[PDB]
C-alpha cells in the first residue's frame, strides 16, 4: 500500500498567527505579488494567489490577520507563505461546531468519534481551517499513518460547503479563499 510521507510532513509543520497586523507591498520584482508583514524580527512574505491577486491593489492594508506556513520555495526566501490573509476580528469569537470523524482502517473496521471544534475568527481562511484539522487529525487520529485518503467537508449555515480531498496538499489558489467562520454549521471528516 502507498505511504504519505510528505503529507504527514507538511501537515505536522509548526504554523504562526499574527493578528491586527499592518500589510504593505513593495514594489514588484516577479509576476507574484507579495504582501510583507512585520510583526516581530522578521519580515514575512505572503503570495498573493488565487482570488488575493486582485483583491490587493497597492495598500497598505492594516487591521488583517495573517497565518503563516513556512514553504519551501525558488527563491530560497526564509520567510515565505501563501495565502491565509483575512479581516481582523471586530469582537471576541468564540463559535462552537460539531466535528464528526469517520475513520476506514485497512482492515475496513470502522470508528467514529462526535467532538467540538472551537471557530474563533469571524472571516477565515480555507488554509487555516485545512491545515489546523489536518494537524488534529494527524495528532488524534493517526492520518498519514496507515490511511491518507477521503475528505473533510465544512458544511455552512446557508447550505454552502467546503472539500478538503486529503490524498493531496489543498490546491494553492485556495489558500486564498475566506469564508464567513460565524457560518460554520458543522465539520464533517471520513477517512479511508
Ligand atoms: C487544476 C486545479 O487545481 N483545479 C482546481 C479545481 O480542482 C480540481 O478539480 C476538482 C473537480 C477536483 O477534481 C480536484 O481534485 C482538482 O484539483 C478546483 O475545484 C474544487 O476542488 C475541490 C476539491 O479539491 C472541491 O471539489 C470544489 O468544489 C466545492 C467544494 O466542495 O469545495 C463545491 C462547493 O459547492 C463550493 N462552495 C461554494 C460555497 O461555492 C466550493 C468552493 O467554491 C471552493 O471550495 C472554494 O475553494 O467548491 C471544487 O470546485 C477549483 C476551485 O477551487 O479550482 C481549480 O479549477
Amino acid at each position: 500500500t502507498p505511504k504519505y510521507e510528505d503529507l504527514r510532513a507538511y501537515y505536522t509543520k509548526p504554523s504562526f498567527e499574527f493578528e491586527k497586523q499592518f500589510g504593505f507591498m513593495l514594489k514588484p520584482w516577479t509576476t507574484v505579488r507579495f504582501m510583507n508583514v512585520i510583526p516581530n524580527r522578521f519580515i514575512y512574505k505572503i503570495a498573493l494567489v488565487g482570488k488575493d491577486e486582485k483583491k490587493y491593489k497597492d495598500g497598505p492594508y492594516d487591521n488583517i490577520d495573517v497565518f503563516i506556513v513556512l514553504e519551501d520555495n525558488k527563491y530560497q526566501l526564509k520567510k515565505y507563505s501563501v495565502g491565509g490573509i483575512t479581516k481582523t476580528n471586530s469582537k471576541k469569537v468564540n463559535h462552537k461546531v460539531e466535528l464528526s470523524i469517520t475513520k476506514k482502517d485497512n482492515q475496513g473496521m470502522i470508528s467514529r468519534d462526535v467532538s467540538e471544534y472551537m471557530i474563533t475568527k469571524e472571516e477565515i481562511s480555507l488554509k487555516e481551517l485545512d491545515f489546523k484539522l489536518r494537524k488534529q487529525l494527524i495528532e488524534k487520529h493517526n492520518l498519514y499513518g496507515n490511511m491518507g485518503s477521503g475528505t473533510i467537508v465544512i458544511k455552512m449555515k446557508n447550505g454552502g460547503k467546503y472539500t478538503f480531498e486529503l490524498h493531496k496538499k489543498l490546491q494553492e489558489h485556495r489558500m486564498a479563499d475566506v469564508i464567513d467562520g460565524t457560518n460554520i454549521d458543522n465539520i464533517e471528516v471520513n477517512i479511508k
